[PDB]
């Protein structure tokens, strides 16, 4: 029911935002359903590094919008972002580098997937959960 669409990296930003070219236009994307620590907070650097590596090493980046709001109040695109088929949002949670967060009704298709990842991260006492 959701669809992956093409994009190309313009620039890594931090754990939960990235600059991508989408339909030929530069956009800042904010990753749905997650919150990484800000760069100055604990695990912030590690979260940014993690996403910078995923995004930059990817051959193919893709954007998947949910069923709701596609842009937030700051004009950031709201999407699930995939790096060579692997969801960055979920990877962050699974590594304990983000919390599931900002779960608004109707842009929450992958909520349960991410919560499962968070439970596994917490069980493994990874990073934020250490
Ligand atoms: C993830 C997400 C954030 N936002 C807004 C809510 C928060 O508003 P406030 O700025 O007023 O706190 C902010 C959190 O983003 P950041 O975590 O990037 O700051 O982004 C949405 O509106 N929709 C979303 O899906
Ligand atoms: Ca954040």
């Amino acid at each position: 029911k959701l669809h992956k669409e093409p994009a190309t990296l313009i620039k890594a930003i931090d754990g939960d935002t990235v600059k991508l070219m989408y339909k030929g236009q530069p956009m800042t994307f904010r990753l749905l359903l997650v919150d990484t620590p800000e760069f100055n907070e604990k695990y912030g650097p590690e979260a940014s590094a993690f996403t910078k590596k995923m995004h930059e090493n990817a051959k193919k980046e893709e954007v998947e919008f949910d069923k709701g709001q596609r842009t937030d109040k700051y004009g950031r695109g709201l999407a699930y972002i995939y790096a060579d088929g692997k969801m960055v949002n979920e990877a962050l949670v699974r590594q304990g580098l983000a919390k599931v967060a900002y779960v608004y009704k109707g842009n929450n298709t992958h909520e349960q997937l991410l919560r499962k990842a968070e439970a596994q991260a917490k069980k493994e006492k990874l990073n934020i959960w250490s």
